């Protein structure tokens, strides 16, 4: 407890460039021989320095090598600071280190091999840094190690075998790195392991089948790796697993039946894999919370017992080959927040019991075979924000009560057999951002009441039996629509309202395949945000407003084909930089062809076809690799 230690900690105060909280200030005022009473510094019963605890003190600077002088040092804490530079190789001399820390900093360089000399090191904490280079095999000498937490770094190469000798390991975290190489079966040797996080790396090879050895394991995460192979049987050995996360891997073979024993499992993420086989039983005895087995090749019905674990909050079985019906048993699990049974081959009606879910937030069951009606009980899902039911065999009238869900935000009912007219009660949902009713048998004209929902960003009403005209006040209520507008493939008549000009910020506009008659309003010169415009398959007539496309510029695709468009081709098409595909086939265009469409680099597809054009056909540009069918037939063209 003499001079050299004080010299060492004073040497440590130096190098620490900036100290905004004034922590080391306290080490100056007190005194020299009173260092044991300094902020953070605590000594033993003999006066020697054993602990340096400076956490969240916002210290910046570099870690000083003089900390190799403090021989009696057992714990070095620097949690959540700004210590840049690297780790000193002399820090292996400390032989009294018990637990060494340096979490949440800016420590670059690679981890020194000299850390293998810390014979008393029980806890090594180096995560959330810039630590590069390979994992040092010398770390396999620290035979007292329990917690090895070096995740969230830039560490590379493969896992040294030595790490599997450290038999006292309970926590192990190598996640969030650039580690490669397989996961050796030698993990079976850390029998005292309790936490294994390997997720977010570049691990390959077969899956470590001897993971069934460590029966104290409670956390197992290996998400986002190229780990292939089958999940082991007798998985029901480890009756202490609570989190099991192997998603986004190349896992094959079925979900082991022995997983029925694991009674402590709460989290199972086996998604984005090639897993096969039917789904087992036993899930009714597990008290889980998140079951995510989507994006797999799972066959067979959805197991009834899965409906007994009334604390299940997330159920995700989508993108599978799952048959069967969504039984009414779903009425039991009332803690359920998000359900994705989409992209499957489920049959049967929607059960009324679904009105018992209460706190349900996301309801996704599209791309299946759900027949029947939408129950009125689904007005009880007040917390619901997302509803998807497209690509199904759902039919009949939309229940009135289901417009009493103020909180609902997104609705996709497209591609079904809903008949009848569009209810004005759709106004009751003044909080929709997405509305797709496309692909149906919706008849009658468009309700103007829909001017209520001013928060829309995607309005898809295409492919229907929609007659009448487009209400101007409805188009006008959508001022700041951000994305998509599709009225195409209907029986809409009349003219294109001037209120379409108020629709700025909108990217895709499609009014094709209708009975529109009037010429193209100049009103819509305001929408520069438009990427794709489609007014094809209509009875439109007139000249093409140069002045309306002069201020469109951001057009990616323009389809004005099969119309009664007369006039010349606007020169404004040359100033169109982002132009890619232009279609003006089947018109009464009597122009001479602009020389500006020639020298267009971004341009690629150009359809003129059945017109009445004259003059010399251009050369340089997209006329080099042009087809003759695109020109045939313009009556007369020299070139
Ligand atoms: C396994 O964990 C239990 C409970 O924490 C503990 O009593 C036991 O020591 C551990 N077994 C081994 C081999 O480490
Ligand atoms: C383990 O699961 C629980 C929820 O079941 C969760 O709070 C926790 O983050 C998970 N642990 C990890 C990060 O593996
Ligand atoms: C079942 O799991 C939930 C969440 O982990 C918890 O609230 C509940 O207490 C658990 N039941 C048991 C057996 O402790
Ligand atoms: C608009 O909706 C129709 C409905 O059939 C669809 O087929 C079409 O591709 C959509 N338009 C565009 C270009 O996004
Ligand atoms: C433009 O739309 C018309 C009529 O709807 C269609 O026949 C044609 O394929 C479309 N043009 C192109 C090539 O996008
Ligand atoms: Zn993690
Ligand atoms: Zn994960
Ligand atoms: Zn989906
Ligand atoms: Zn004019």
């Amino acid at each position: 407890s003499f001079e050299p230690e004080i010299e060492a900690l004073k040497s440590f105060k130096n190098g620490i460039s900036n100290d905004p909280l004034g922590v080391l200030s306290d080490w100056t005022i007190i005194g020299s021989l009173r260092h044991c009473n300094w902020t953070g510094i605590t000594c033993d019963s003999t006066g020697h320095v054993v602990s340096v605890s400076l956490l969240e003190k916002q210290l910046e600077g570099v870690l000083s090598p003089a900390i190799a002088n403090l021989t009696y040092l057992q714990v070095l804490d620097l949690t959540s600071n700004s210590f840049t530079g690297k780790i000193p190789a002399e820090i292996g001399k400390l032989t009294e280190l018990q637990s060494l820390v340096l979490t949440e900093n800016l420590l670059e360089g690679d981890i020194p091999a000299e850390i293998g000399n810390c014979s008393s090191l029980v806890q090594l904490e180096l995560y959330d840094n810039q630590l590069t280079g390979k994992i040092p095999a010398e770390l396999g000498n620290l035979v007292q190690l329990q917690a090895l937490r070096i995740y969230k770094n830039k560490l590379t190469s493969s896992i040294p075998s030595s790490l599997f000798r450290l038999t006292q390991l309970t926590h192990l975290g190598l996640s969030e790195n650039h580690l490669v190489g397989p996961i050796s079966e030698e993990i079976g040797f850390l029998e005292s392991l309790e936490v294994l996080t390997l997720h977010s790396n570049n691990f390959t090879g077969e899956f470590p089948q001897s993971i069934t050895n460590l029966r104290n394991l409670t956390v197992l995460t290996v998400g986002f790796n190229n780990i292939s192979g089958e999940l082991p049987a007798d998985l029901g050995l480890l009756t202490n697993l609570r989190n099991l996360s192997a998603h986004d891997n190349l896992l094959t073979g079925p979900i082991p039946s022995s997983i029925s024993n694991c009674t402590g499992l709460k989290l199972l993420d086996l998604s984005h894999n090639q897993m096969t086989g039917e789904i087992p039983r036993g899930f009714g005895r597990m008290n889980l919370t998140f079951i995510s087995i989507g994006r797999n090749h799972f066959t067979g019905e959805i197991p009834d017992d899965i409906f007994n674990c009334s604390n299940l909050e997330t159920l995700s079985v989508a993108d599978n080959n799952l048959t069967g019906t969504l039984k009414p048993l779903i009425g039991k699990l009332q803690k359920l927040r998000i359900l994705q049974v989409s992209y499957n081959s489920l049959t049967g009606p929607i059960p009324r019991e679904i009105g018992n879910l209460k706190d349900l937030n996301i309801l996704y069951l599209h791309s299946n075979g759900f027949t029947g009606r939408i129950p009125r009980e689904m007005s009880n899902l007040t917390l619901l924000q997302g509803l998807r039911m497209y690509s199904n065999d759902l039919e009949g009238p939309i229940p009135e009560e289901m417009f009493d869900m103020k909180l609902l935000s997104v609705l996709d009912l497209s591609n079904n057999k809903f008949s009848g007219q569009i209810p004005a009660l759709f106004s009751k949902l003044e909080s929709l951002t997405y509305l797709s009713l496309q692909g149906n048998k919706f008849n009658g004209s468009i309700p103007a009441s829909l001017k209520s929902l001013s928060l829309l960003n995607t309005f898809d009403i295409s492919d229907n039996l929609l007659t009448g005209t487009i209400p101007g006040e409805l188009l006008a209520s959508l001022k700041n629509m951000q994305l998509y507008l599709n009225f195409s493939n209907n029986l809409l008549t009349g003219t294109i309202p001037k209120e379409l000009g108020k629709l700025e910020m909108v990217q895709e506009i499609d009014l094709s395949n209708n009975l529109f008659s009037g010429s193209i309003p100049r009103s819509l010169q305001a929408c520069k945000n438009v990427f794709t415009l489609d007014f094809s398959q209509n009875n439109l007539s007139g000249h093409i407003p140069d002045e309306v496309f002069q201020g469109m510029d951001m057009i990616i695709s323009l389809n004005l084909s099969r119309n009664s468009f007369s006039g010349e081709i606007p020169q404004s098409f040359g100033n169109m930089t982002h132009l890619v595909s232009l279609d003006l086939s089947s018109n009464n265009l009597t122009g001479e062809i602009p020389e500006s469409l020639a020298n267009l680099s971004t341009l690629k597809h150009l359809k003129l076809a059945s017109n009445n054009l004259k003059g010399h056909v251009p050369e340089s540009g997209v006329f080099k690799n042009i087809n003759a069918s695109d020109l045939m037939g313009n009556t007369d063209l020299c070139g």
